[PDB]
Order: C-alpha cells, then sequence, then structure tokens
C-alpha cells in the first residue's frame, strides 16, 4: 500500500524499544533485517550505530518491496505480536494522517 | 492480556531472586523456560550469562503467546506458589501502572 | 496571539539548548517537531543541517497555526516544563518588545 | 524527452525528501548521482552543501544524456519506486505544464 | 526547584561512577530509573549505551518532576547515602555558579 | 569457494547454539578456533565477549583461507557431524541467494 | 537420527536422576560413559563437577556416532531398562515436538 | 567515615583470598553478608558468580550504613582477626590515598 | 599508477562493508589505517565519526604514497583476501572508466 | 596577553587530536569546557558537531578572560601536561608570527 | 613567474575537487591557506562561502610571493602529489596560453 | 621521555591480548591500572567496556606522570616480564617513527 | 625461553586431563602450584572454579620466571614423567607454531 513515509516519530520511536533489545534467542531487529533481504555485512554496519530499528527503517525506506502492510506482515511472519497490539491503532492514525495530508 | 513489559525493573529483579537459585531436584528457571517452549540449545546459551531470569523473560517477550497472565498460570503450573504470594500485588501494581501510562 | 518573529535571538538560542539535546526516551526537538504536523521526512531533513529546533522553528513561521502562545501550549502538551520555568519571562520580555517596535 | 526545466520547485523538493535521506546500506543520492556519470569527487562536492538532491538535478540540467524519462527511468534502475508511485502523476502535470508553456 | 542544567560535567562524572555499577542486589542506576517513572523498555534502551546514568540524566531533564531537590530525595528514598556525602558540596556550589550566571 | 559473508543471520545463530556449548571434554567452538589458526589469547580474548562463535566468525571474515567450504571442512575435520546435518540445507540456502545477489 | 538437541531439560534431568547414582557394581553413567568412547581421565573429569550425566550428554552432542537412538540402544546394551520403560514415551514426545519445530 | 571507593584493588583482592574461602563452620563472606543486612537470596545469588566477596563488596557500595570502619568492625564483630593483622595498614594507607586524592 | 579518484561510491561502499567491521583480533580498517603510516590519534579521531573506513579513503587521499595499486597492495598485506576476491573486477572497472573520463 | 587568533589551522589540530578523544575517567575536552566557565549545555551542543575542541575554542575566542597563556594555564590545571611539551614552542612560534604580522 | 591569472576556470575548479575536501587529518585547503601566511580568522571567514579553495586562490592573486610556482612548490610541501600528477599537463598549458595572450 | 601517542594500533592491541586476560591471582590490567593511581570507581567503569587495556592507555594519555618509560617501568614493577621480551623491539620501533614523523 | 602463549588450546587440554585428576598422595595440580611460589589461599581460590590446570597456568602466564621450559622441567621436578612423555612432541609443535607466526 502505502510508503513507511507514513510512519512518524512517535511509532518509529515505539517499534525501536521493541525491536532494538538485543537477544540471542528470540526476533530482534535482527531477524527482520534478515526478512527484508539484507546482507550480513549491512546489519552488521546497522549494530554500530545508535538506534539501529530507525536506520533499518531509514535503509528499508527505498526497496522495492517496501511498504507499511509489508512491515505488518514481516512483524507477524516474526510471530512478535507484542508490536501488533501496542501499535496496532497508532500505525492506523498515521496512514489516516498521511492519507489526509496527500488530501 | 498486556504484554511483560509492564512488569519493570523492580518486579523482574525479585523473579530473578527466586528462580535462578539453580537446583537440580526443584523448579527453577529452566523449568519455567521448557515450560515456555524453548530449545534445550538455547536455555543453555541463557545458562552462560547472568541473571538467566532477566535474558529468559527478555526473549519471552516477543513470542505468540507471551503475557503476564501467561505467565502467572505458567508459574502455578510449576507449582512454585513461592512467587505469587510475595510478586501477588506487585505485579498489579505494575500493570496499573502501565495501564496508567497507556491511559 | 503574535507571530514566532517577536522571538528574537537570545530566546530562540535558548530554547535550542533544551530542545535539540537529542535523546531517544524524552521529548526533545522531534517531539515537538511532530507535534506541529510535520511529516517524517520533513523532520528527518531538519536533522541534518545544524541547530534543528532554531530551522524547525523557521519552518514553522509559516503555517497555519503558528503563534507564540501555540508553541507555548506545545510545550506543555510535551510535558517538558523545563523550559517554561527559564523561558517564562523572557518571552513576555520579547512579546512586549514586539508590540512597543508595532506602537 | 523534454528536459528536467520542466520539473518545478514542489517536485524537486519531494524527490529531496526521499533522496538526501542519506543511508549507507540502500541507494540514496549519491548511488543516483554515480548513475548518472559523476566523479567521485563532484558527489563528494555536493554532499558539501546542503539540498544535495537539488544541486544535484542543477548539476545533471546540461548533460548529454539527461531527461525527464532518464531520470524516471535510472529511479527504476535503482529499485527505488518509493518515489514513482507518490511522484508519478506530479511529474507529469509538471510535464503537461511545461508542453502548455511552450505552446 | 532549579533545573538539572545547573549539574556540569564534574558533578554528572561523579554520579556516574557509583550509579553505573551495575550490581544485582542493592540500588544502581536502574533502580533510579524506575523511580523515575521510567518504562522497562526505556530503561533497556538506556543500558545499551555508555554511561547509562548520564543519559538517564538527559533523559530526565525535561519531564514534569524534574529538578535538583528532586534527585537528591531520590537518592535519598533508595539509601544510597554514598553518593550525597561526597556530591554533598559540589551540587551546591554548582548550584550557585547556576544563579550566579542568571544574576 | 565464497566467503563467509553470504552467511547470513540465521545460520550464524545456529552454528552458535551448537558450538558455544563450552564443553572440557569435546569439540567446542575453541577447537574450532585452534584449527583456524587463532594464538591462544585470541581465543582467550573472544572467551570474554558474548556469543564467542559469532566473533570467532567475525575474526575469521578477512583472513587468508577462509570460505564457506573451509568451514564445512573444518567442521568435518572436527568430527562434530551435529552441526552438517542440521545446518546442510540452510548454508547452500543462503550460499545461493549471495549468488543470485551477484546476479 | 535426529541429535540428542531434541532432549530438552525435562528428559535430560530425569536421566541424570537414575544414571548418576554412582554404583560401584552396576551400570551408572560411568558405563555408559565408555560404552561412548570417552577416555578414563574424560570421566575422570566429568566425575568433578556436578550433574555428570547431563555434562556427559553435553559432551556427547557433538561426536561422530551420537543421535537419540543411538542412545536408547546404547541404554539397551547396558541392559538398564530401568530408563527405556519411564522415559519411553517422554523422549518421543520430546523428539516429535523437533520435528515439528522444524516443521 | 570515609566510603568503601577508597579501597582499591589490591586491598579488595586480599579480602577476597581469605574471605570467599567457603567453609561451613566459621566466618566465611556468607556471615560477613548476613552482618550487613542482605537476605538469604541476595547471598545465594552472590554465590553463582565468581569473586563473592568482590560483588559483596559492590554490593554493599550503595547502603545506608556502609564506610570502611563499619567494615572493619563487622570484621571484628565476626572474630576473624586473621584480616586486619594483615590488612591493617594497608587500608590505612588507601585511605591516606583517598583523602590526598579529595585533597 | 592512478589516484583514489578512481573508486567511486560503489566500490567505496563495498571497502566499508568488510572494513569497517571492528574486530580486536584480525585486521578491520584500523591496522589498513596503521599501514598507511597514521599516527594513533588520527585513526582514534577517525574512529568517532561513521564510516570510518570511508573517511580513511578521503584522508588518505592526499599522501605522498597513495594510488590504487599501493590499495591493492596492502590489502594484500594484510592478507585479507576477503576484498581482492569480490572487488577484483569492480575496481578495474572503475579504473577505465576514470581513464575513459580522462580520455 | 594576545588573543587566540594568534594560534592558526596547524596548533589547533594538534590540540584537537589530544583533547577530543573522549575518555570518562581522565580529562578530555569536557574538563577543559568546565574549566572555562561553560554551562552544560553547551558542552552538550558542541559534543554534537564534528572536532567540538576546534569549536569550543571558537566559543571561547570571545570571552572576557581568554588568551593564549589563560589556555596555557588551563591546560596545567587539567594536569595535561601531554600537550604542553609537544606544543611547547609551536603555540610560541605561532604567537611571534601573530606579533610580527601586527608588526 | 608569472602570477595566478594564468590559471583559467578549468584547472581553478579541478584544484577545487581535490583540496576543499574538508579532512581533519590530511592536507586540505586550509593546509594550503595556512602556508600561504593567511590567519585564522582569514580561513574561518574562507570557510563560510562555497567553493573555499577558488576564493583563497582569489584572496592570494595579491600577495607579495603568489606565483604559479610558488603554488606548484606549496602543493609539493604539503606532499599533496594527488593534484601534481593531475594537474601537471593542464597548468603548463594554460601557462603558455597567457604567454602566448601577451606575445 | 615521549607520550603514550608513539605507541600505535599494533603495540597497543598486542598489549590488550596480555593484559585484559583477567586473572584472579597475577597482575592483569587492574593492577596496572591501580599502579597508574586511579581510583577504584575508575577501573569499576573500565571494566564495563571491551578492551578494557586500551581503554585504560587512553585514560592514561594525559596524565601528569604519564610516558612511554613510564608505563616500560611500570610492566617491570609488576613483574610482568612476559610483555617486555615481546614487545621490546615493537615498542621502540614504534618510538622512532614517531620521532622520525617529529623529524 | 618463549612463553606460555605459545601452548594453544589442545596442549592446554591435555595438560589439564592430567593434572586436574586430584589425589591426595600424589602430585596433581596443586603441587605444581605449590612449585610455582603460588600461595595457599591463591591456590585455593584456584580449587574453586573449573579446570583449575587452565586458571593456574593463566595466572601463571604473567610472572617473573615462567617459560616454556620452566614449565617442562617444573613437571620433571615433580617426577611426573606421565605428561612430558604424551606431551613431548606437541609442546615442541606448539612451540614452532609460535616462532612461525612471529617469522
Amino acid at each position: 500500500s502505502l510508503p513507511l513515509a507514513a510512519l512518524n516519530m512517535r511509532v518509529r520511536r515505539r517499534l525501536s524499544l521493541f525491536l532494538n533489545v538485543r537477544t540471542q534467542v528470540a526476533a530482534d531487529w535482527t531477524a527482520l533485517a534478515e526478512e527484508m533481504d539484507f546482507e550480513y555485512l549491512e546489519i552488521r554496519q546497522l549494530e554500530t550505530q545508535a538506534d539501529p530499528t530507525g536506520r533499518l527503517l531509514d535503509a528499508w525506506q527505498g526497496r522495492p518491496g517496501a511498504s507499511v502492510g509489508r512491515l505488518l506482515e514481516l512483524l507477524t511472519k516474526l510471530g512478535r505480536d507484542d508490536v501488533l497490539l501496542e501499535l496496532g491503532p497508532s500505525i492506523e492514525e498515521d496512514c489516516q494522517k498521511y492519507i489526509l495530508k496527500q488530501q
């Protein structure tokens, strides 16, 4: 559907709080980065700078498959329903704000 | 119900004091880790780093069945009523604080 | 009320010292930029150049809702009462100077 | 087809919002600048001044292969379909305005 | 009283030496971060970057209850009188310097 | 053949689960680190940081003999056929993905 | 067949209760350790640390002949049918769980 | 008097050599940990990690009664005059060094 | 031979992906920076800013020994044949493009 | 004595190499910035931009106490005799050049 | 020899591409500006406007030591042989054109 | 004599391999840190970040007694002649390189 | 001669298998630890952690008399010719590998 420029700073910080908690067992932002067809060296470069989830979403702005619904189904494919229950209405509320800005 | 981000540092330390006392006979954090569908190698990786209960709860943040009530009923399924009598009101008090933060 | 041209260089530097301290947790200038209906790409463009709070106030000069009182109530909506206690009398003192310049 | 003077300020700002978000992994304006046969020192000179995408399009005004359709196919060669879905109708609407100005 | 901008780099380093010694038993900076109404994911994000006490004080700059006396009474509520006996006169000496800078 | 940048995060975590189970009798990651011509002090430095198998593979990125097939035959020389039966098809599936990324 | 990572913590504790009862006459874990081609000094090193059956199974993770069926036939070769009658269905139930995790 | 930050690494290792020799009869570091008002689960958590005397002194850094003279009188209350005869002049020599660092 | 202005953005990013993976054991970009006669404080200054390999190549633009072949033989002297097998044809392809631009 | 315009680019880079190595323990440029009566928010603003020592000396150009000898005695008050032994003759050589330019 | 009016726009742009790449480590145009006896405030004024190398050469038009050979030996004194190998024949070709214009 | 900026990355890594092997009995980097008049909380802060020997040498850059010969005699005072026999000629070879850079 | 960093993981495990078999009559690792001038409390601290021979060799890395030949003659002074007949060629083979690494 619509690109990830609809997601403003408040949602993109709340995704960061969940996803850059770096765990060796479960699906942190590196599992998401692998599901978005990033090379290992790209993920390893994103590990260095702070907020790697935000830089991951910035690097996944211009990619041939990127959208908001693709992000919401990749977060379901990872099984992390932690984020879709809290960022459920906020992502829709920032979708409708971007649509109203496009009028 | 609500995710394990409602559980702040004070409760998550008091669960750690009970659960990472590693016993060969009774139900320590490894029995809880088995009840949360972790592989043996995941539990064996969590044994290495300090506070394995806290890293266990961090790795069980994003999992398809995780919640606070699921944790409270898995601690009942293990029979450890040691923790539910002391962390009874504290888990509710940090549930209501997270709800009030969501307003 | 009156536009943000009443705010001269001394107040606009003291807002910059508080607001462009970039934090991942609390409300820096990006939370304020989101509260003023800026797109994510606008905020991301303002991050690049130095003094992003000053360029944020320059980009919020000509906007349909902009005023001094709107700024003072958006800084209350973010909860940052750090700035309203120190820039309390200075914003009024530069309001009254702009009024006296209009005579 | 027709040169890049057909692209007025509104499209050239919306390309700037997408393309000068400088990422180390994906295709920002420097990948586009490399696809338009610029030397490394030219791109390095364009990095210094603000809005490097606008100065990139100004430096690619007079070049032997430059057109609007060449820009639209170089943005497809980079795979960034982020911009062609939002700047789809606007580039055509400013093409038809330039044609009507030529009568 | 007065905000935490009165606390310069020397005091803010000496608080860091005491408070980011991370202990599982006593009150390190995470107990202080919980006493300042931070979510678990905020504290978990502050654990990642170096000097978490300094980033904790930066994130507690703009918060509705923040002051120097609030910090001095939260360090008493944690019972850590280690810091109030050594940073006793230094916090007052940097309070009086900030007051003299305000004249 | 092809370098270890073909091995993305999912395989490199599954090698970590088998290989950093530290045993005194059998061949854990330290036997593999010795087979890759590392000094004792290098292995002793890799023991300190978490995920020593991942940091071992990162330190064996740029080495004169490193490849994917060299890793698969060093894991056979150690006799650990535990990993080649489960990471059999996954290493080939991430080889073919890296080849398709090179086109 | 499938490796010993299928055996989670509950089965690996119930094997430990039977097998590390150290007897001079019958077949405890040292007879099993001899049947798995361990040297005397390896078994003597495993005697020192607590739960020697669990460390024995960890040291027999990566070995050229190790599997679950090999363990079940070595426990038959020792004649200990004490364990195969109680850990009969549990080893199959944790085999099928590992297969379902591999999907 | 003065806090336990006066005690540097050499004294804190020599206390560790005496006190973490774990005896069932006499007063090792657990008797000292009980005399410093630690809960049983705190002491049981300190038993797990290596150098429990050093982690005990780190956890007794910020506590309402902690000082160097309190430590020297709690080691007298336990009757262990083994440590006060060898760490007699060294604790004073590191007290006077901390005082000279405070000037 | 020819200077490092022949190396455009695509090669200079692919060198960055390999070389700024910062390892304590092997030869990352700091070993290369030492082989190019940089002082420790220069390398320590280059560590601070992002993409230190790109800023390293920019600081090694104007140096008395710098060329493309010198870079290719210093990457052989470090033994990193990881980069010469993938950036083999690309460095020649951007050499021949710079020569054709010089005509 | 004479102002800091006597210090040209070569000395001001060599002070930068020593002083902006950011350490948590010793006296980097932030201790010097505190000794020159800068507020915490000023130092925090200078941390953001690259070469903070050079921007620190630029912000300490016009200040009521600034001179070259004041800088040389503040670098002695911090105890950093690292810089006065190497930038000993160079600061005098650029003092005498500024005097000869004033004739 | 002959003044810098012999250097036309094409050479003066190619010197600009090399020299105004602003590096903190090597010799950019500010090292050249220091070698031509400019004050720090002059160089700091030249930093503000775009193409600082061209404005540097314009400000070094009328100076008592300025010539083309002085520029070619100051670029050798800085060790930047990057520019003398590419702007070797072009500076001579624009010297001979200026001589032929003087006839 | 000469400061620790003479010691480049290769020597400073080889000191790190010997000195940050953390032992409870012998003289690791913490004994060296105590011999260089660091407080316990400084050493405890240096323990947290990786390569504590390198950060120890960075924090001992600007200190009133620091030099290369002081380091070589403090490593003799600790009795560690392990490092002076292997880093014997390398420290002199990087001393003479720094002297030749000073010319 | 050469230090104990020449002894890699395979020899250091084979010494551990012989030497940490703890006997009350013969010469285990504690007799060797006494022959290397360790205090009783040091040996008693090394008894606690697993592989006490490896931690004994790590604590005897930096000691004024430590070498490989000193170890081989202290194992002869204890009369244990069990280890010199099996670790005869392996210690020489890892000596020659360390020499070839020093080239």
